[PDB]
């Protein structure tokens, strides 16, 4: 009986808490919580018993109106929830105290209060407050809060907590306290405490309109405060950027930001008191690779856009997660794309959804993104929900253009800022706009809300007429979603299809901006006076998360890739031609493999679009990081969706051969691009202002390490040499890169123990280099990870390191899905040591898992027999066996 909760059963409880009075007190062997909840009985109580959450929690006694209860009689506590029979519950406003021994140190889950080397640091979300103290532990019990910490002063000087620092005073024998006041109603998932030897760098931020003062912290462990600079920065750009495009300004005098080395996810946005993980806060140009500057900018990004929407705006329950999570990832987007000013943050995002999310949207684990049910509320957490709820929250700006979605965004703040909400308040505050925009009070948006209920992925194909006589162009269009487990019957979305016509004659813009409204299963739009028979570019900026079959043909494509406007068009459309060209190439190869031929046939590589890729690698005024993008091959988990049984050795080989077909075309490109990128890729002008990101400049590094691992597998003449000098680069992407290339030479090792010397005195650096050796194509790849975690990982339970030296290796092709089971064997053991301590990070390392049901049959039944044993483990946890179940159509 695992307890499922379901949406629909949602009932406001029967009780109220108004006020949470916390004493935690930190010990070198056990903390003691103190908690005195203010509460009352709510309209909707019936009489019923007063169960509160509470998990692993060791009580020393628990009172009413300051009398102890009696265990047994009155109340019954099993490690899970403490109830306390109703005949025993006050009628009216009572006080609930408890105090309980709870054990941060040996919290290897990392949730609730647990420690992170020398941090005391809490996480609350979804469901940690319960393993900190009692509650009714759910987002819509709303209270004010008033928290005590102490603690040693010696050991944790710097003590923090939501709210305003009301008081701080000594304590015999060594220690100190500090209290917090936060009077701001909040959800319990909002809490946080924070203890430790921090040091910080600080600055004040004055409000765009209100002109507050609002001290803005960052802290880290001393040995890694140089690395806090950046991340200060992005906290002003985040804050600047509501205030511009939302007008939305901090509402606190202080936002604190904190660093931990042991953390399950990225961040945290608890207010007032953000908590990161140390891998997306802390940075430098001398110990981070160039991908941490745009994870820190994206992660403080959106933990700060949550202070209004998950925090001034929070949850009625869980089941609205998207609510939050989506609309944050898109705030995050539209900042990003706004700070970086380059397309390939808005490609980049592209990329992740149609392969991570398109990938879970086609497994079984595929769910609306907001969901109907659930057993663990940590595995809702998902790119579904986060990814797909942002393309969702991104598609009512597509559809009511920047002014009107500005005001249906604005209606949803002010119509809820203090309260819950759920998906229909969103939905409710963007049809007023829509009614504006239309000029039709008529005008509704109740179909768009099957975007929250609707799992898997549209499917958007075109046919196309053009009448020369009458200047007159159609597009027919069609919408179609599989059935899944999740509906039988898949209704039509509101798909909003940004388009442009292309004159194929001058690539010039046919028609202005349109945004073509789909709402039937099918539509034909038409279009007079146009003059020449255009190509269209379909679906621009990515303008809904479906599959796209445009039907263009390669030359089409061709067409649009060297002249659209539009910069997702154009790597969709390489992306198109990439596909057609590797379906073909791993069929011919899987009929030779099927027939046992001993010789066949493969369809080279369309000469025109080699021709084409080489015109634009060499245009200068084109983006390099878009370059980056048209050279690579789409990833193997967005290829997946468009094979049944996929052979992954037969996809390993038509991608080689797809790969050398071009280079053997344009190696002599890739190189003398390689080398006159040199300059301004790796321009140190600014290497020591942590201040002065340029994410152009970057995205050369993208370039240029991305064309040398491409002449590296080609064995391009001499190419070693590069290599070796590449070493030598103070950029660490540049000289991660020389060893991961250098993995096709006999030099592999020797920059193996290079860059390990580089890397080993930096926590975060260290796990680079770890990825970097693990993601290595290495023929004696196995043999290089056992001497990893003999040598380096060890017995850490630190997830970063967990998470650095496996899952990089799950996507070597190749190797991962050796014939004989070893490597799923490999990761499932990991899952199952892993799960003995942290259940939520176990089933992040079942990542690799979630295509298992669409491999070849035999790699097929290797994973299912490992995820059927990691299923018979006898202490497998809650979160673990309701996804492996799901996983596994059990
Ligand atoms: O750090 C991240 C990265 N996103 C993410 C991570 C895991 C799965 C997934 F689909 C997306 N997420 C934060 C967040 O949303 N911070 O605001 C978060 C995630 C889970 C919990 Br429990 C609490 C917080
Ligand atoms: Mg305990
Ligand atoms: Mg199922
Ligand atoms: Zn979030």
């Amino acid at each position: 009986e695992p307890k499922i909760h379901y949406r629909k059963d949602y009932k406001p409880s029967g009780f109220i808490i108004n006020q949470v009075t916390l004493n935690i007190n930190i010990h070198d062997q056990e903390t003691i919580v103190r908690s005195v909840l203010d509460m009352d009985i709510s309209k909707h109580n019936v009489g019923e018993d007063l169960v509160f959450d509470g998990v692993g929690l060791k009580i020393n006694e628990i009172s009413i109106n300051n009398k102890k209860l009696v265990e047994g009689e009155e109340y019954t506590y099993d490690n899970e929830f403490l109830t306390i029979f109703s005949k025993f519950v006050p009628k009216s406003k009572f006080a609930f105290s408890s105090e309980v021994i709870i054990h941060p140190e040996t919290n290897y889950a990392l949730t609730g209060l647990y420690k992170s080397k020398n941090i005391i640091v809490s996480q609350c979300e979804a469901t940690g407050f319960r393993r900190i103290t009692f509650f009714i532990d759910r987002p819509d019990m709303m209270a004010k809060y008033d928290v005590t910490v102490t603690a040693d002063k010696e050991k944790y000087p710097v003590l923090l907590s939501n709210g305003d620092k009301v008081n701080e005073f000594e304590i015999p024998g060594g220690r100190h306290g500090a209290r917090f006041n936060d009077p701001p109603l909040k959800p319990c998932y909002l809490f946080a405490v924070v203890a430790g030897d921090l040091k910080h760098l600080s600055a004040t931020y004055i409000t765009k309109y209100t002109k507050k003062k609002v001290e803005l912290y960052v802290f880290s462990e001393e040995k890694y405060v140089s690395k806090l600079q950046w991340a200060l920065e992005c906290l002003k750009k985040s804050m600047a950027f509501d205030e511009d495009y939302f007008g939305l300004e901090y509402d606190l005098s202080r936002l604190n930001l904190v660093a931990v080395s042991d953390f399950n996810v990225g961040a945290m946005e608890n207010k007032g008191l953000n908590i990161f993980n140390a891998n997306s806060l802390l940075a430098s140009k001398k110990n981070s690779i160039d991908f941490s500057y745009a994870r820190i900018l994206t992660v403080v990004g959106h933990e700060y856009f949550h202070q209004y929407t998950g925090n001034r705006v929070t949850l009625r329950d869980w089941f609205q997660l998207t609510l939050k999570e989506g609309l944050t990832v898109h705030r995050e987007n539209l900042f990003s794309e706004e700070m970086t000013k380059t397309v390939t943050t808005r490609l980049s995002h592209v990329d992740l959804l149609r392969s991570v999310q398109f990938l879970e949207d086609s497994s079984p684990l595929s769910h609306p993104i907001r969901p109907e049910s659930y057993v663990s509320m940590e595995n809702f957490y998902t790119t579904t929900v986060y990814d797909k709820g942002s393309e969702v929250m991104r598609m009512y700006l597509t559809i009511l253009g920047e002014e009107y979605y500005k005001k249906g965004f604005d209606i949803y703040i002010k119509k809820n800022d203090g309260n819950t909400a759920t998906c229909e308040d969103f939905n409710y505050a963007m049809e007023q706009a829509y009614k504006m925009k239309k000029a039709d009070n008529s005008a509704n948006l109740n179909q768009y809300l099957l975007w929250f209920s609707q799992s898997g992925t549209p499917h958007v194909s075109f046919k196309y007429n053009y009448d020369a006589e009458k200047k007159q162009y159609s597009i027919h269009v069609n919408q179609y979603t599989k059935p899944d487990e999740n509906q039988k019957e898949k209704k039509p979305l509101f798909i909003p299809i940004s388009v442009g016509l292309i004159n194929p004659e001058n690539g010039k813009e046919m028609i202005s901006q349109t945004t073509l409204e789909l709402t039937k299963e099918s539509d034909t739009f038409v279009f007079n006076n146009i003059a020449v028979k255009p190509i269209p570019s379909l679906f621009r900026g990515f303008s809904a998360p479906v599959y796209i079959e445009d039907q263009l043909t390669d030359e089409e494509r061709i067409l649009l890739l060297k002249y659209d406007s539009d910069a997702f068009v154009r790597y969709n459309s390489c992306t198109n031609i990439y596909m057609k060209q590797i379906l073909m190439n791993y069929n011919e190869f899987l009929k030779a493999k099927n027939e046992k031929l001993e010789s066949f046939q493969l369809t080279p590589v369309n000469a025109q679009f080699i021709d084409a890729i080489k015109y634009l690698l060499e245009d200068p005024h084109a983006d390099a990081g878009f370059k980056s993008y048209i050279v690579s091959l789409p990833q193997d988990r967005y290829i997946i969706n468009f094979v049944s049984n996929l052979d992954t050795d037969v996809l390993a080989d038509t991608k080689e051969y797809i790969y050398k077909q071009i280079g053997d075309k344009l190696n002599d490109v890739y190189y003398k691009m390689f080398k006159s990128l040199e300059a301004k890729a790796d321009d140190l002008t600014y290497f020591n202002d942590e201040s002065h990101v340029d994410f152009d400049q970057m995205n050369m590094r993208t370039l240029r390490n991305t064309l040398l691992s491409l002449l590296s597998k080609a064995q391009y003449p001499n190419i070693l040499n590069e290599i070796i000098e590449h070493s030598k680069s103070p950029y660490p992407s540049n000289w991660l890169t020389s060893l991961s290339v250098s993995a096709y030479f006999d030099k592999y090792f020797e920059l193996y123990d290079k860059t390990y010397k580089l890397s080993k005195d930096d926590e975060l650096l260290l796990q680079e280099w770890l990825k970097t050796v693990s993601r290595s194509d290495r023929k004696d790849i196995y043999e290089i990870l056992k001497k990893l975690e003999n040598e380096v990982l060890k017995d850490s339970k630190n997830p970063n390191d967990i998470r650095a030296v496996y899952l990089p290796f799950t996507n070597n092709l190749r190797r991962f899905h050796d014939i004989s089971g070893k490597g799923y064997k490999l990761i499932a053991e990991v899952i199952t040591k892993t799960d003995k301590f942290n259940p939520m990070v176990a089933t992040q390392l079942c990542e690799p898992f979630k295509l298992w049901n669409k491999l070849d049959t035999k790699r097929q039944e290797l994973m299912l027999n490992e995820m059927n044993t990691m299923l018979q483990e006898p202490q497998i946890s809650n979160n673990l066996k309701e996804y492996l179940l799901r996983l596994t159509n059990k």
